[PDB]
């Protein structure tokens, strides 16, 4: 027996803050978080304790350190079957990764709505507050591969299977209101500019090159998810703290047949915040997986994601009443016109078993609706309707992609469907066709009416001669990225500009950075000059007389579309560093750890080595991680104790890990002699807000460095950071 | 309701004859039916009687009668997502087949031993004779493809799949002790040769072309196989009526370590029984599912395929004792020096329920060995071990085949391997490696053991250099073709002659035709004299002086290599021709009937139409088929009850049915006036052995019918039939 | 050397009627027949004659007649990578059938307008009778697999490829006129109802069985087609006696953009001839290979099957 | 056999060989190649046994494998010299 005596390889099945154990397959570490759906997984979960090793065939095997061969330095035998079989299942263990969206971290969870929906929509998942939808939801980027890492500037996907007693919904989304191009004809040139460059692939995880700026010049009508691409919503700091979007207009159709038009929103219960752009970079390197990471953690700990259902509703009749079209996708329904109505509320609470079985495997398609939804006629959505059927075909290799477990209804599904590759259902019906007599016509076809009924499309008029044609309506292309624009605070604003800035200055041709600076030069004069005073560029007289594109329905603004703008702060589930030293004061760490508790977040200690520190009073501390191992990329706050100062007080990484907090805006708190750190970041006597200070960690100190948490990022401090060699 | 009122759409779920009810999927026919394997693929089995049609997802379908069009005379829309998904499917539904053996048919069953062969193997489904193991049969040709016919002239695969306590045994056999070729490098050679020509794909099913009798031309090795194939031996009557053979040496291992070579049998217990080429022939085009047929229909009747398992066992030290190498595969071993010892029984009794997703997806490897059996160095079986494994990556898509579920074992198997295509098992193991300590090393390896033990291969010495060579003792070609032919009954030798004759007739470059005969002639100057006269062509002096190959260990013949030198015939599950007329004698009527009854005969009545004929008395015959469409060929034997012979007398349709059945040397029993279509087939007023005829259908008039029908063919009548113009 | 002193294994590469010579493949049989297809065809032309055999790596083999192994009697070696790339190979020859139509036989040739036809289409193969298009043309069965016999009877397909200068078009028909069902939706029912019965795969290449006429007593829109494939129709006496035709009414678009509704038509320039029930059933277990065999041998022969 | 998606990888431009290579394997998916060879085994006559297998020599011969001494019984084993 290879385990230690005292049993620490195991973790403990409770929930734990981030860092007590080590993470766990959900089905272990949860074993009482149960649903419909993960329930229905138990026919293809398998153990491993007191089982004997053995081949795909059930032999078992006596020596799996070794090969046959004839003697012992002799060559390898062809009747090691054992081997072989081993190896070929090695050999082929990789599948196709997504087109798109190929880096993705998921989870399992459940959805129910506040109050029946059945006046607007006769969907099963929505009529009852009480009936609960288990669903399985993917984040992730979109250009990197699954390789690639987490925290890149790019916009995010946010698709959630709702495993409904009607049939699977997957409403795949993203996480900002619009998509970058008008019609799915241009999906794969879009998607070959943003991805890596045909000659050598590179770069990976990256707008910031030649041809997707080439594209975007060329594009206007990218520049309203550009806007919000180069904007902090492109770095979230976690999948936690993003809103999302279906983008498209759909419908919902009730019992009486009418259709409203609707647009899909999830609020984070948590909040929105974003990273700053030179700390993502910074942490796609000191942790490519800190989403993933983040995220399953956050789950072993109990600090479910949960995020809000929203619907913008606008009536059938009150279609045309914008100035914008409601079906482009590159246009956004500001909230000012249509407000989100509240609907239901979605908990993720359970990490998956297998990450290649449920998560690689999964398969989500917005085409996956249910009665009471329906489509319009957007023709970046009427084109998606195609790709996700027919890409599941080589990814997940056969049409039988909906019999991988993940993927199963948990619904009755039944009909004449038979064969292809790794076909898992045993029919059978003595009729694989219908109309049959042979088994009295069943499955049977079921007429639509107001709750399990069939299908039936939404009778829409269409008029109009076939054209390749893009509607009139849609050729308009900066207000809306205007709009996004004036509604960004002045700090994120400055930070939209750097974003375009640093990613132009990467582009070799210098033509293709002119051009996207004349486009801004339509969208907004400030923005524009701001951005061609970084890349060298002088507007001319003309670009400074553009006249900039009219309001939105008469709108200035819109504080929705600003990450910040309106505070919604949620401090839980965040994480402070807390950097120790050989003697900490243990009354500070006590009132540290008694507060973090409190509002639920959590802490990491950090020293210049691994192993333990003893408190001044005896109390042994674990080390979770170095100064270098676990930097200030990785918390929200960095505490720091008194006790033995000099021990840290010249450590360049105890320095260092400050002076990078500071400059990514984060808050500080040093307690006692720890102010003796004021000197690194330059702070005053007189101290400055945004740093917490005191003789010791009162009940006071704690108070402001979670209030101050709870605004997330010290903006007033942006002035001071450009001095800071950080 | 599209059923009749009636419910005679739907099968009496009961043993049934063949032609008593529709045939249907094997749960829904026989739902008492069951064993370990059939109970474990309940799981996926899927119903469909009062379930809604719905799309793979669950959603319920309204109109599957339509696409989704703007319009009814308008164009189709890419929206309609019931559509391309249900197109999707269809479109993917094709698996390549497999390389070789692709035409196949295939029942569930189970195994059970007579005693525990312990003191011999270690092997768990041998250790006691109250176990009963599933085992899953699929039977096949070998050159045709999955659309070919059943009963060409070719080889047949028997492969059993076992699914034991210890795992997966699969035994892959064929039904002649031998195969074409000693080493599985040359196996594309010989398939390409056998195979369809390139260029122009053709011919299917038929080994009758220029390449095939090129290679045996060059590849005097092939002899042996060939001569079984040119014989009676390539056109079975049934699956349930030919040998099967593991062919290559394998070994024994018991408990002790002790190694004992063996080979294996599979003897029919309802006996052994061809056709004739003819006969075959045209089958193929009458009915070219006539086994396939034959055998769902024999397991729906309760006529179940039995076999048995037997040895032939030769001691280690016994490896030299033998004119011929027992690592070659091209030679046999006679059972007059090493007799098949018996050692169970295995019953075929329950048909698939879907045929693609138990028997297209089954794979069958011989390498799938367990504990208490072991390979030898047989350079053909050698390279077997590294194909079926192989080529399941393409045929079934990738690693994981062994979870389609009819691959699946039914005893434990958990392991590292992890992924791959279409994966089904979740696995919840942390590690995914060994050794581990964090899941304390689960599963284990298993020492090897008397019984439940690790697979350890038996430690045989090596001794040689590293050389492509064929062994001397693997380069005699002639003496086991002779021993095959002179084991044979004369009327056996003329069909082996007539089989060459009619396939080098096929050969368009008669110089093959010639080297071919030259190679007869160093087997047996007989046999290639009579060939060779058939072909117009003349031996050479040289020829005429080629002295015959040594008989094998002193042995001149072994009756057990023939198939009627030793009747064995069993009557139950054959079936006879009732030829009707339209006022049919009901005494000769009953009496037929009640002796094929008494001894499990069946009975299919034809007229010229469809619908029923009155008999005599009132009694009310309904008719299976007509003449035309259910031919001679298809039945064992053919009876004319008295009536209204003048009704058919002049119908070409029934003097053709007694001509052809006549010419393939079938019993033939005529009653009353019936007497009458003696003239048709020329038989003489004092009669001839092999027609029974009386003035009515009884006192022995069955009895001599069942007597001739036990014999299988009239042998004897081989000489008159050249006469007949059918 | 194992061919024979006299030359006989070779067939002669000029026309010759049927069993007259072996068979051959079409650039060693005519070397001198050629069209623009064919000719951008010798990049990937393969010959043999003179040359090593070789592994895929383009290493030569010493010795294709044994695997490598511990003595001549011991086991075979892993490292022997000219057997594993070998049978590698053959193990994963098949390919997917087609769904339907999987039976089929093959030939390249040409196609020229009599006139052109810029008056009612723009399609530049249409255009002036001096245009002369390669085509390859596949005919088929329906129902049965790759494996299944030619003599059955069925619906015929009748698929031409035109390698057109503006593109490829593939006028895609059969032997009748019309098809079994009205829209595309119900295609997978009627194909499943005609195929093999899903429990145990039978019958092969016939319609006659239960799944079938259920599906057509049930849908009356399949009546004319099934009248077709009940006619002699449904048993060709060989692909050049049968019509084809594309079956939709497609569209003709001119330079002025003017739209004419069109059906296809092939006309057998052989003529219409087909087999009699026996004689077609029969043939299936006589020479499954009989339509593929007489369309080879006729080319080879210069009875050129031609078309209008 | 996965990842390249069959057998016929040595037909993708960059894997091919710029030497000859001719054989009697035929089909996999993707198959490039159009083989002209009236035979697809050998030994055949009708092709008279081409291509034909190559003696070893200095230049330009077969391959065959160098005859080490093997010597053992078939065990799972590492050697102790290994450890
Ligand atoms: C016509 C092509 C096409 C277009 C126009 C879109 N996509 Fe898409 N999308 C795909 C074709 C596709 C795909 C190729 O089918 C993917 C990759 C592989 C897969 O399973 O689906 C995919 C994956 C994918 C995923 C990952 C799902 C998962 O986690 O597995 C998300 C979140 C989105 N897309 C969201 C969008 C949004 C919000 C779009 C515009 C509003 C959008 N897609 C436009
Ligand atoms: C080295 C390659 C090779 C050689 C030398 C053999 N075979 Fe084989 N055999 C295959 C390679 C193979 C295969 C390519 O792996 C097949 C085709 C598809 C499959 O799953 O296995 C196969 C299928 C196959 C089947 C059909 C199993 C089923 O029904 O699915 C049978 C009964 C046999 N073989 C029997 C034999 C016997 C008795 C042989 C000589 C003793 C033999 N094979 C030599
Ligand atoms: C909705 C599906 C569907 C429908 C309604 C049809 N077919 Fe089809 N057809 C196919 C789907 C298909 C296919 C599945 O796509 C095939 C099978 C394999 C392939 O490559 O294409 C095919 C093959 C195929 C072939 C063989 C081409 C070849 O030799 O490779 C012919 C001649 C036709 N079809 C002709 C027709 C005609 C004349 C139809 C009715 C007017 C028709 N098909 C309806």
């Amino acid at each position: 027996s290879l385990a230690p005596e005292d049993g620490s390889h195991r973790p403990a099945a409770e929930p734990t803050p981030p860092g007590a154990q080590p993470t766990a397959p959900g089905s272990l570490k949860a074993p009482d978080t149960r649903n419909e759906k993960l329930n229905s997984l138990e026919d293809v979960r398998k153990g491993s304790e007191n089982y004997a090793l053995t081949t795909n065939q059930g032999v078992r095997i006596a020596d799996d350190q070794n090969s046959l061969r004839a003697g012992s330095r002799g060559p390898t035998l062809l009747e090691d079957f054992i081997l072989r079989e081993k190896i070929t299942h090695f050999d082929h263990e990789r599948i196709p990764e997504r087109i798109v969206h190929a880096r993705g971290s998921a989870a399992h969870g459940y959805f129910q709505p506040y109050k029946s929906l059945s006046d607007i929509t006769k969907a099963d998942f929505l009529s009852d507050p009480n009936k609960i939808t288990p669903v399985f939801v993917r984040f992730s980027t979109v250009q990197g591969g699954a390789g690639s890492a987490d925290t890149v500037r790019d916009i995010r996907g946010f698709a959630t299977k709702f495993y409904t007693e009607e049939g699977i919904f997957d409403l795949v989304g993203n996480n900002t209101p619009i998509f970058f191009i008008q019609d799915a004809h241009k999906f794969p040139d879009f998607v070959h500019a943003v991805k890596p460059e045909p000659h050598w692939a590179i770069p990976q995880g990256q707008n910031a090159h030649d041809t997707f700026w080439d594209y975007v010049s060329l594009q206007p009508e990218t520049l309203h998810n550009v806007m919000w691409a180069m904007s902090d919503r492109g770095i979230p700091r976690s999948y936690r703290t993003m809103e999302g979007f279906g983008i498209h207009t759909f419908r919902l159709i009730n019992a009486e047949g009418k259709a409203t038009f609707v647009r899909f929103h999830w609020k984070p219960l948590a909040g929105k915040a974003s990273l700053v752009w030179d700390e993502a970079q910074k942490l796609t390197g000191r942790d490519p997986d800190f989403h993933r990471r983040e995220l399953w953690e956050a789950i072993e700990a109990g600090d479910f994601p949960e995020y809000e259902l929203g619907f913008q509703l606008i009536p059938e009749e009150d279609e045309f009443k914008f100035d914008f079209d409601l079906l482009d996708p590159t246009k956004l329904i500001p909230e000012e016109l249509v407000p989100v109505q509240r609907v239901g509320k979605m908990v993720l609470n359970r990490n998956p078993d297998n990450f290649f079985a449920e998560n690689e495997q999964a398969a989500f398609h917005p085409g996956h609706i249910v009665p009471g939804l329906d489509f319009t006629n957007d023709p970046l959505l009427q084109g998606r309707l195609f790709s996700y059927t027919d890409t599941q075909i080589s990814r997940l290799g056969g049409p039988n992609f909906h019999e991988i477990p993940i993927n199963r209804p948990t619904c009755p599904y039944h009909n004449f469907q038979r064969d292809g590759m790794h076909r898992m259902g045993i029919d059978t019906n003595p009729a694989n066709y219908e109309p049959n007599s042979i088994n009295d016509n069943w499955p049977r076809e079921t007429p639509p009416g107001p709750k399990r009924g069939g299908f039936e499309s939404y009778q829409e008029r269409v008029e109009g001669n076939k054209v390749r044609e893009r509607s009139p309506s849609f050729g308009e292309y900066y207000s809306h990225p205007r709009l996004f624009w004036l509604s960004q605070t002045p700090f994120e604003q400055r930070h939209i500009v750097d974003g375009f800035s640093f990613e132009l200055s990467k582009v070799v041709r210098p033509y293709i950075r002119e051009r996207v600076v004349d486009q801004l030069a339509h969208i907004d004069l400030t923005l524009a000059q701001a951005v061609a005073k970084n890349l060298g560029i002088e507007l001319t007289d003309d670009q400074l007389n553009i006249t900039p594109p009219p309001d939105v329905n008469g709108l200035k603004k819109d504080p929705s579309l600003s990450l910040y703008a309106i505070p919604d702060g949620d401090v839980k589930g965040r994480v402070v560093a807390i950097l120790l030293n050989d003697e900490v004061r243990s009354a500070d760490l006590l009132a540290i750890l008694k507060a973090l508790k409190a509002k639920g977040v959590h802490a990491k200690l950090l020293y210049s080595r691994m192993g333990e520190v003893t408190a001044d009073d005896g109390t042994v501390l674990p080390i979770a991680a170095t100064f270098a191992g676990a930097p200030s990329l990785t918390v929200d706050a960095v505490i720091v104790p008194c006790g033995n100062i000099a021990d840290i007080a010249d450590n360049g990484d105890a320095n260092y890990y400050l002076m990078e907090a500071y400059k990514h805006l984060k808050p500080i708190a040093l307690a006692g002699d720890a102010r003796k750190f004021k000197a690194t970041i330059k702070i005053a006597d007189q101290g400055e807000e945004g740093i917490v200070e005191a003789d010791s960690a009162d009940g006071s100190f704690m108070d402001e460095l979670l209030t101050l948490m709870a605004a997330h990022r010290v903006w007033s401090r942006i002035p001071k950071i450009d001095k800071i060699p950080a």
